């Protein structure tokens, strides 16, 4: 209804008569389910499901407010579309080129009785509903949890891998369908690569270690990441070689942060923890955004990059997650989930960003 | 290599001067690792790999016979592979129309000195090579211990999504790198949902229970099967509302099996298991394929499906995967990866395929 209303207004202001939807993430609402498989077919005047056997008896239950069928053999996406193009008369009819395959696209443009153009309607999700914040709080919820589990786990001698695989299933228990993204944890030397998955590296005492993970909660994401200190005897943070760099990160994700508010637009705030950065000398070391929207999919638009003119509105949700990456020395990342709020901005994760220890 | 003479060969039946091979599977093979990012391109002459410093020290230690290509702001996919296509006057230039988006080839296909022809070399991985047999071997080998632990880790009172937890949890543990898919552990009335993926439905004593799941192991992926009944107090097999569902699809299963040798149509194997199950009078609930190729991926091509007429060969793999489901009642899926063999066919799974009880 609301959904199917918010996607009604974007088919007008586009010069659209009906869309094609076929990437799972903008398929999720509709479906309950997130599927490569099956499409959703919304036009002004109505909205259909097409499933194979394998999804049809469970789609059925959620799919209320939809016209239902079943791709089999005889029954397929041309068959069915040209029959809804025939119906209402559909002249022009929207797919999504940045997620449908040349191939596909192509036979479409061939074998579909419409005028076919390329739009995407992930702009839409810009903007979350209550529901979806919700997910997204217990996601982040899931999370949050997740990240005091694994510190009281972490053990010197344990393996990077052991680490997620323990926090994965952790997050699991907790209601999570799985890890929204591939686990990082990013021990010592390896804390300087800003995407370096779990790996069989054995953690070792005094080092960092960043772990950035989320869950998959009913469709939806959260994105967290903490750098930790690994416990062991004599093992203090002040001590370490880069608790400065730490603080000029936790400094720099605070001066994001407190950067956001309705109105302000998306570069100003990678501007924010950048200059920070940068005026500690550490500029050449900072070389990623300083977060992205998130919702349905761990990367969503708009983001917080130097180049982003997006402006703010509550409803959006998007990663304040800065860094410093030394290689041959290590490196500190620290992520919240940031909604935006009527106020100001909101953290969705209670777990400290100051330096803690591991164990115990 | 035989793997770069091979894509030659398919070159030349192509009609290609050479190929862009951009999809993670494709590229695998030459990269050692499976990343979107990154490109391969192998001509007649030549065979080049093209990766970011994310992943360029360690690609270019162990990928010798290639030549290799920094990917950075000054050095893209356009001038790379411009370059190449002038230093060896390329004509026609394969790329992957099948994973490539409408809107990327586009852009390519101008961007590029050359004429972009959508080919799938997907073929080439259809026969696996004896290292690939014996990596999928294992990968199934963690499957196959997964399910006997899992087997005796459930236990009445607990959730889908509990069960799946432990699942993967143990595969982690057996070395497996993730999940290959999302697990499908569905009980009592979830059964007739082929794909229902792990909830948070208790599992109930007398319930049978379908696991569905797989690991990835060193890039190749298995794929398993087993409807376990769960176990308590007066609990029986033969008692069992779809016990002769169950024996219905054991049977189908394994006439499906005997049917697999060198020279058969896939048809042929899909006829065996469907003829079995539709004489039996449950034509009507068993809606999907019998089986599928699997390796790099979990679903490959040639599948035991209605149609297709492809002739098997020793070296493939697919699975075999009947099922009956009957919503309001439950189903009965059995799944097993089978190899061919020069004479006939193999299980790589050793778990017993009758009514197994679960606990103690
Ligand atoms: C590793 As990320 C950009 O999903 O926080
Ligand atoms: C659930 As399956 C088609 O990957 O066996
Ligand atoms: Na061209
Ligand atoms: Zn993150
Ligand atoms: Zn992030
Ligand atoms: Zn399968
Ligand atoms: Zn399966």
């Amino acid at each position: 209804s609301t959904l199917l209303a918010s996607l009604r207004d974007w088919l007008k202001a586009q010069q659209l008569d009906a869309v094609l939807l076929s990437s799972r993430q903008n398929k999720q609402p509709h479906l309950g389910i997130s599927t490569g498989s099956g499409y959703v077919v919304i036009s002004r005047e109505s909205a259909h499901i097409l499933v194979d056997s394998r999804y049809y008896v469970e789609v059925e239950a959620r799919a209320q407010g939809y016209q239902l069928h079943l791709l089999d053999a005889t029954n397929t996406l041309t068959t069915i579309v040209n029959q809804i193009i025939a119906d209402e008369q559909l002249q022009t009819l929207g797919f999504e080129g940045q997620q449908v395959s040349w191939e596909t696209a192509h036979r479409w443009q061939s074998e579909l009785n419409a005028k076919l153009v390329s739009a995407t309607p992930d702009v839409l999700r810009q903007i979350k509903t209550p529901e979806e914040v919700e997910k997204i709080r217990l996601a982040c919820g899931i999370a949050d949890r997740g990240a005091e589990h694994i510190r009281r786990f972490i053990q010197a001698g344990m393996s990077e891998r052991e680490i997620a695989a323990e926090l994965e299933w952790f997050m699991r228990q907790q209601g999570a369908e799985k890890a929204s993204f591939d686990t990082i944890v990013a021990s010592g030397w390896r804390g300087a690569l800003p995407h370096g998955k779990a790996s069989d590296k054995i953690v070792a005492a005094g080092e960092f270690v960043t772990l950035d993970f989320g869950a998959l909660y009913q469709g939806y994401c959260s994105d967290m990441t903490r750098t930790l200190l690994v416990n062991g005897e004599g093992v203090s943070a002040e001590s370490h070689l880069l608790f400065n760099v730490y603080q000029i990160v936790l400094q720099a994700q605070l001066a994001a942060i407190s950067a956001i508010r309705p109105g302000v637009r998306c570069q100003q705030v990678d501007d924010a923890a950048r200059r920070v950065i940068t005026e500690a000398g550490y500029g050449d070391y900072f070389g990623h955004n300083t977060g992205h929207a998130i919702g349905i999919e761990v990367h969503e638009d708009p983001r917080f990059s130097p180049r982003d003119t997006t402006t703010l509105q509550p409803g959006m949700l998007l990663t304040v997650e800065p860094g410093i990456y030394l290689p041959g020395q290590g490196g500190v990342r620290i992520e919240d989930v940031v909604l935006v709020t009527p106020q100001g901005a909101e953290v969705l994760y209670a777990m400290p960003k100051t330096v803690l220890l591991t164990g115990e």
